């Protein structure tokens, strides 16, 4: 159980760790067991979490913070990627147990997931 | 891609499905290839989530729904649900596609994770 503030405040460093674009911001508020689910892919580990995100950093030329909301427990924030030119939109929510994120919940849309098949 | 209005539309049929008791009415808010993720289980297709939602809600006593949330194409149900007297807190969050949902994410209390395995297993 965590206070508003206490979301808040990771909340504030999630948006700070996607628009600076700066990859170990994002890691390190992540748990050591945190459950990612993305399109039909899934990720048990926080080590595991941290290549994936990477492996999709390595394209990705321009990352926008569009719009940030906090729900509870949950932080929701939706980003647009440009890769090759192309923008797409992702929407990533957090939850968060005992001040780090427990779980990370990603929508893809159908035509990002033709890139993911393709730039796998 | 959908319209804030049409996706506040099936936010409030989702808010009622809640705030009455049939599950019967989410099952047709579902896509044909809908994917849900609760816990370390995912389920795919209408027809297990249609299942897995069925045996959940056989379980819950009582329902109060907090606060409903939209952003995006997502929305986003704060819940209590009552087992066996006890009561825990869940969200929902509900991503749709096209007038029906096409992925269902359920965040869970750590004090339900035993009690979610019985369930579901
Ligand atoms: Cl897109
Ligand atoms: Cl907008």
């Amino acid at each position: 159980h965590m206070t508003e503030e206490e979301v808040r405040k990771i909340m504030e460093k999630l948006k700070k760790a996607f628009k600076q674009g700066n990859p170990e911001q994002i890691v390190s508020l992540l748990s050591p067991d945190v459950k990612v689910d993305v399109g039909n892919q899934s990720f048990s580990g926080s080590e595991e979490a941290e290549k994936m995100w990477r492996k999709l950093m390595k394209f990705v030329d321009r990352v926008e913070v569009r719009d940030v909301r906090v729900f509870e427990n949950a932080v929701m924030i939706a980003v647009e990627f440009e890769v090759n030119g192309q923008r797409y939109k992702m929407i990533f929510t957090f939850y968060v147990e005992n001040g780090k994120v427990s779980m990370v919940s990603i929508y893809i849309s159908p035509t990002m997931k033709k890139l993911m098949k393709q730039i796998l």
